[PDB]
């Protein structure tokens, strides 16, 4: 069909492209970061939230690619083919799997109006030009101020 | 027939016009961030402001403009008229395009009003020579100077 | 962004596509038509309506094309280029604009709905084959 | 002073511009339709309206040109200017005078506004392409 | 007649001396300024305020130099006179003109008092020495420079 | 901008050009008759009328002007453009500068309707014939009759 992931939940694909890439973390970091704060949610057999249930998701599609990742490493001799579709599913399906990830753990975090609303102005203090705009780049922080 | 696109929102030529030409963002940033923010709005069937309206006609001058690169591109010959007609379209056509999705984009984000006194506050602060003004000019973002969200 | 200029006033470009290119005036009796009915309510700092704001845009388009027409004929110096380009400009982005201007300009004298019945009532015409094709074609009028 | 004469009656030398100038009757057959119709409102003693006055001015002012006219005729013995004169007389400015005279007697028969949605109409028939432009071509009545 | 166009209004030229000659803004930007956002009142037949009746008079003045400047160099077929004289009303006479209009747009703009007192502090910016000099100077504005609006 | 003075007090270049220009008297006359009846009024912080804030804006644009004479009558050696720039400012720009010098200082000492009145009266009476006119040209003035 044509399923927008991040519509149920207020955000679009073309509003988190709207966004580089290179901002994203690592997909590491951010297992890292779910396993740290919501590991006894997501592994918890209430659902808790529609952002847990599609983490959870998330999070086992990675670990199956990962597995076809080594799967391919094994039973593939061709060293071209090997690392080529090694190189394939790091990047191209990594960059789309941190990017559903930082979206469902900083809403979790943060807020999720609170996030969207982070994107759209990231997105335009990116493409606006530095002297006329603020210098610092935007951030999410829960450390309240003084 | 002596029309100003801004007299009927408030704002004038004369006033964007202290606006340097750095100071707009590309028109496909400008394009993109329409297209994130306002998209849905845009493509509806439903006179949501003035405001979206001018923007819907000045985004579709802009492609009947590339359009008409292409069709130069592809039907001239002459590299020299070519590229030259191209940089024209590009450079001094694109910065009006540049300033007037500016203008309705920031108006639709912040506010009409806002935006008219950061433009009045904007001309006075370019107007006066570098020496007898601050060095940072004046900033319109929802954010503070200070880029932090909580919550 | 897939943006109908038309969506918002209720027509679309495939509604529009009823009327064939040829039918449109020229961008010349349109702006003559604007200058002698709006021209007061177009200099005007109101949205007097939507129609209006399109219509200004659309006016303010065509003139920075003018403008590109005239400064090609002047730092160009091929003139086949010179002429190409100034055949196109005139002609292809002149057909589109003067679609614009007759429907904006047409809804602010008629109606908008009066527009759009005469829209569909002149794809019945021409899809009507000529034999059964009345000679007299639909035309809006206040009389 | 600018006075555009169909101001202060809702309409504009750019707006009586729609109508080109073969389409004007002739002097002679506006002034007979008038002395057939308003003939004793015209000669009253009343402001019966803005028309009748316009009407009353314009009818002494053309008997003056044609009093010009005929004392050319007379009194010149070049025939090369006396013809060139008279010509002048008949044809260019005849066409400013049977324009109002148009003007104000069809406003008169059928309504300022009749007249002036009847202006807009006709440009529009007359801006329209021939292919398309129906050969009835709009016009006043009563039935 | 001893007659300081600025004590009717609070102020006077040793006042408006604080603000060196180089910091005053072009007679045609002020020019912009004036008919992007007072325009409306400047061509009315009502008494708006004194500063708007002495707007018009030296934009009249203004005016009839440059028909001066036009004129001479039309009339004149000395060059050397000709530009000397055209310098002369570009330059000396125009100072004067640019400092009444800075002055009445801004007293227009953003008060009386606030163009007064901002006219003090930016004397004492100046007349501190530069080592003791902040680097940003007294600036009239309406708007905080780091605005962060988020609609 | 498309500027007139006089409309704000509710007159016209083109009323104020319906009278002759040889009628107005003459820049040193007018200075005087201010300087002699409204000078406290002008060297005062007060504005005290538009007309007074008008009329110190033209004194002072004259002085400028004059200023300009003296500097052109020493930095310029030919003495044809000399005088020729000279007796343009003294004459072209002179009767504008009379003609609002005069209707601000008759405005202020009779009365602003009545300077309207005025104007309009006496142009139409230098364009009536004598013969169908009163003979003695209409004048302004505040003595009262008995």
């Amino acid at each position: 069909m044509d399923i927008d992931p991040y519509k149920e939940f207020g955000a679009t694909v073309e509003l988190l492209s709207f966004l580089p890439s290179d901002f994203f973390p690592s997909v590491r970091d951010l297992l890292d970061t779910a396993s740290a704060l919501y590991r006894e949610a997501l592994e918890s057999p209430e659902h808790c939230s529609p952002h847990h249930t599609a983490l959870r998701q998330a999070i086992l599609c990675w670990g199956e690619l990962m597995t076809l990742a080594t799967w391919v490493g094994v039973n593939l001799e061709d060293p071209a083919s090997r690392d080529l579709v090694v190189s394939y599913v790091n990047t191209n399906m990594g960059l789309k799997f941190r990017q559903l990830l930082w979206f469902h753990i900083s809403c979790l975090t943060f807020g999720r109006e609170t996030v969207i609303e982070y994107l759209v102005s990231f997105g335009v203090w990116i493409r606006t030009p530095p002297a006329y705009r603020p210098p610092n780049a935007p951030i999410l922080s829960t450390l309240p101020e003084t």
